[PDB]
RNA sequence: GGGCGUUAAGUUGCAGGGUAUAGACCCGAAACCCGGUGAUCUAGCCAUGGGCAGGUUGAAGGUUGGGUAACACUAACUGG
């Protein structure tokens, strides 16, 4: 689950002060950030499939908490995707 | 007693009739063996040079976009 200290960084810009670390924007940055690097550990090994398993937790909810807000605070949204990577 | 002999002139030439060896009345095989001449046709190969109007289809590969959590996947275009 990255490092104890990596995600310190991340708290900050998306989140009003550190120790908020549970704006729906942290964990959605907390996920993806894992996710992007955690799609190398599936380029070798692959046929890893427990691990992969925990992976699209991270997805499935990245993906639900990223709908959760959808309905409120309109575009409160439309200010992080694109801040991130995600919208396909 | 028996068998074979003694009682029957031969021989050397010349011509003829046969026969033996020879091609041995004449013509005639398909073949067998020896030694030469042939890859200017043709089979294969070896160097060295030529030839294939015109019209199709559109593999791999590349680029881009869609798609995926990432892959798969898919669309054009390019390519030949
Ligand atoms: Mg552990
Ligand atoms: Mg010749």
């Amino acid at each position: 689950s990255l490092s104890t200290e990596a995600t310190a960084k991340i708290v900050s810009e998306f989140g009003r002060d550190a120790n908020d670390t549970g704006s729906t924007e942290v964990q959605v940055a907390l996920l993806t950030a894992q996710i992007n690097h955690l799609q190398g550990h599936f380029a070798e090994h692959k046929k890893d499939h427990h691990s992969r398993r925990g992976l699209l937790r991270m997805v499935s909810q990245r993906r639900k908490l990223l709908d959760y807000l959808k309905r409120k605070d309109v575009a409160r949204y439309t200010r992080l995707i694109e801040r991130l990577g995600l919208r396909r």
